[PDB]
Order: C-alpha cells, then sequence, then structure tokens
C-alpha cells in the first residue's frame, strides 16, 4: 500500500507574504491547537499505510493536516490568512467526510475545531 505525496509546504513560483494575521495564526492559533491533547492525530498527514486505511485516499482527494499547515506558516508559503483558514477547514471537513459520528477521531476534531473557531474569532484586523 502507498501513501500519496504530502501536500506541498513550499513552491518556487508561489508569492509569499507575512502579515500580522498570518503571525497570529502561527503564534496563537496553531500554537493553541498543536499542544492540545487531541492534536496528535492531526500533526502529520494521515499515514494510510501504517493505519491500514486502504480507502482513505480513495475518498479524501484534498488531504490536509496541521503539520503541513505549520510548515506552510513557518516557510511563509501563504499570501494571506484566508488561505490558512481554508487549510484548517479542509482538515476538519475531511475528518467528518471519511469517518463516522461517535468515532474517537471525530470527537477529537470537533473539540479542536471549537477551539479553532474561538481563536479565529479574535483574528486581528489586517495592518
Ligand atoms: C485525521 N485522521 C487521523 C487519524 C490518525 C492518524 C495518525 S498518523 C498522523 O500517524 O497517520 C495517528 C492516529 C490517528 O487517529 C487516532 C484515532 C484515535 C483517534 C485517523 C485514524 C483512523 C484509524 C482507523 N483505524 C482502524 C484501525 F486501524 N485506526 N486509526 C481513522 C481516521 C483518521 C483521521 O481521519
Amino acid at each position: 500500500s502507498m501513501n500519496p505525496p504530502p501536500p506541498e509546504t513550499s513552491n518556487p513560483n508561489k508569492p509569499k507574504r507575512q502579515t500580522n494575521q498570518l503571525q497570529y495564526l502561527l503564534r496563537v492559533v496553531l500554537k493553541t491547537l498543536w499542544k492540545h491533547q487531541f492534536a496528535w492525530p492531526f500533526q502529520q498527514p494521515v499515514d494510510a499505510v501504517k493505519l491500514n486505511l486502504p480507502d482513505y485516499y480513495k475518498i479524501i482527494k484534498t488531504p490536509m493536516d496541521m503539520g503541513t499547515i505549520k510548515k506552510r506558516l513557518e516557510n511563509n508559503y501563504y499570501w494571506n490568512a484566508q488561505e490558512c483558514i481554508q487549510d484548517f477547514n479542509t482538515m476538519f471537513t475531511n475528518c467528518y467526510i471519511y469517518n463516522k459520528p461517535g468515532d474517537d477521531i471525530v470527537l477529537m476534531a470537533e473539540a479542536l475545531e471549537k477551539l479553532f473557531l474561538q481563536k479565529i474569532n479574535e483574528l486581528p484586523t489586517e495592518e
């Protein structure tokens, strides 16, 4: 069984930028989530080989995880905060699409998403 290549975390042709909102996203948002007790399943791409999930990447064609998001933020991959917010939403939605209600992973995602939304509610206005 094989995993797909992970989402890119750098791109030679993609313009790069660091905004106050992007800094908040790394320093406050990703920080709060990364250290949460439920963060670890989301800290790297889903390893469908190790987890024996042969259908994972047949169902999930836009994978995303907080390890990828962290590297994108650190590498200044993004132009704006919305791109990063979108990656978080992709991560959460993928979890709800692939998994079933009551699954442990779904309960973990829901908790993390609640914290996520709390933190982005105070996203600072762009300078
Ligand atoms: C987003 N996500 C993440 C993981 C996950 C990934 C890793 S990882 C980074 O090392 O690949 C490490 C632990 C993980 O979940 C741990 C789980 C307790 C909460 C995941 C795992 C499964 C799964 C199914 N079964 C059945 C026996 F195999 N076992 N596990 C299903 C969906 C997901 C998913 O949707």
